[PDB]
RNA sequence: CGCUUCAGCGUUCUUCGGAAUGUCGCGCAUUGGCA
């Protein structure tokens, strides 16, 4: 499916998701389409734990991590070797992010289309409610906090919260998205 | 048999241009970088 993802986004990103219509044509169709699956994903795993009124009740979990101290390991250089210190420095952080990503992703059993966006040192995911994946969280956040604490003696660290969003919230009716 | 008046006067007193220019405006070695 990560193929595929792909496949989608390098096509469909100048395609607007509605056409002729008197909104905003301002989603793109692999944006709605990656929301769509993203979302369709998270309501599975949730029945699977076991409309209008779907909306009302909590099916989704919004769940963030950031990298601490990024800037301060970049700079982190005697300079003896500064030029390439400092470009493969903020790389690796770049990458690591993009790797603790995928283990959250592969451990929950959801694809990349579950990270809605990403920032430097931060990421932003949308996961299910069920108990399992906030199981999941308890157990990939103490999984990485250890492994920092093993490499880097506190030059570096990772928090990971999760906050439970009802179906209207997404929609972001009556301003609760924000 | 000389005597006297006059003893210099009026008028230019410097002028017109150039008033600095061109050249260099830190370099090297160590630090850095690359190997």
């Amino acid at each position: 499916f990560s193929s595929l993802l792909q496949w989608t986004e390098s096509l469909w990103s100048y395609i607007p998701s509605s056409t002729d219509t008197n909104q905003v044509m301002d989603v793109s169709l692999y944006d709605h389409s990656k929301i769509t699956c993203a979302i369709a994903s998270c309501i599975y795993d949730y029945l699977t734990e076991m409309t209008k009124q779907f909306y009302q009740e909590d099916v989704f979990l919004l769940v963030s991590l950031d990298m601490s101290g990024i800037q301060d390991f970049i700079y982190n250089i005697s300079g003896s070797k500064a030029l390439k210190s400092l470009r493969s420095r903020s790389f690796y952080l770049e990458t690591m992010l993009e790797s603790l990503v995928d283990d959250l992703l592969s451990d929950l059993e959801l694809s990349r289309a579950n990270l809605l966006y990403t920032g430097g040192g931060h990421a932003y995911l949308l996961l299910p409610n069920t108990e399992r994946a906030r199981d999941v969280l308890a157990s990939f956040e103490g999984e990485m906090k250890e492994w920092f604490i093993k490499i880097f003696k506190t030059d570096l660290s990772v928090a990971i919260a999760y906050k439970a969003c009802t179906g209207e919230d997404l929609m972001n009716s009556n301003g609760t998205y924000s």
